[PDB]
C-alpha cells in the first residue's frame, strides 16, 4: 500500500533543510537555530517521516538523482536520538545508502555490499510489518531488488527514515525527494 510521506521537523538534525511541503530535504551549509527537543536528532544529518507504521504494509518511493552520498530505510521509533550510534540491523535501522558516490551499502552488521548493474536515480521502499521484512527496491531498473531484510522483530512502531547526506565538504546540495506515487 502506498504510504504518503511526510517529514518530521521535529526529528530533523540542525544540518538540515525541510522544504514547505514537507516532501524534500537537503544538508545545508550550516547549522540551523532550533530547539534541542528529545525527539530531534543532534550528532548526524538525518530526519525521520511523521507517519508511524504499527502494522500493515507500506510503500514509498525518493528521487535520489545526482546524489553522492545518502541513506534511507526504516528505524524503530524508539532509536536514541542523542549522540552516536551506526545505523544497524542490530540497533533499529533497516537502512540501504549510497557512500562516496560509488560505494552501495546495506546496514548489516557488518553491512553488506551491494554491486547495482543500473545506479538508482529512485528507491523504493517497501516494509511489510507483520512479515518482518524492509525491502529496496531499484526502480531506475525496472523493480529489481536492491535489498531485503527479513526476520526483522518489528517490537513498537516505526518511521521511515532520510539523510541526504553527512559533510557539504562535496556538493550534496541536492535534495532526497518523496516521488508522487
Ligand atoms: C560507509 C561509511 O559508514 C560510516 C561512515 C561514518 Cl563517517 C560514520 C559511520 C559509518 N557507519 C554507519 C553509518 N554511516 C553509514 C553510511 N552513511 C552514513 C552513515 N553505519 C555502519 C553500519 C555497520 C557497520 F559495520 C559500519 C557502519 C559505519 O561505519
Amino acid at each position: 500500500s502506498n504510504a504518503h510521506i511526510t517529514l518530521d521537523p521535529d526529528t530533523a538534525n540542525p544540518w538540515l533543510i525541510l522544504s514547505e511541503d514537507r516532501r524534500q530535504v537537503r544538508l545545508g551549509d550550516t547549522q540551523q537555530s532550533i530547539p534541542g527537543n528529545e525527539e530531534r536528532f543532534d550528532s548526524y544529518p538525518m530526519v525521520l517521516g511523521a507517519q508511524h507504521f504499527h502494522s500493515g504494509k507500506h510503500y514509498w518511493e525518493v528521487d535520489v538523482t545526482g546524489k553522492e552520498a545518502w541513506d534511507l530505510g526504516v528505524c524503530r521509533d524508539s532509536v536514541r536520538r542523542k549522540g552516536h550510534f551506526l545505523l544497524s540491523s542490530k540497533s533499529g535501522f533497516w537502512t540501504i545508502w549510497l557512500w562516496n558516490k560509488q560505494k552501495y551499502e546495506a546496514g548489516t552488521y557488518p553491512q553488506t555490499p551491494l554491486h547495482l548493474q543500473v545506479p538508482p536515480c529512485q528507491v523504493g521502499i517497501f516494509l511489510d510489518y507483520e512479515a518482518g521484512m524492509v525491502s529496496f527496491y531499484n526502480i531506475t531498473d525496472h523493480g529489481s531488488l536492491i535489498y531485503s531484510f527479513s526476520e526483522c522483530a518489528f517490537t513498537g512502531p516505526l518511521r521511515p527514515f532520510f539523510s541526504p547526506g553527512f559533510n557539504d565538504g562535496g556538493k550534496n546540495t541536492a535534495p532526497l525527494t518523496l516521488c508522487p506515487l
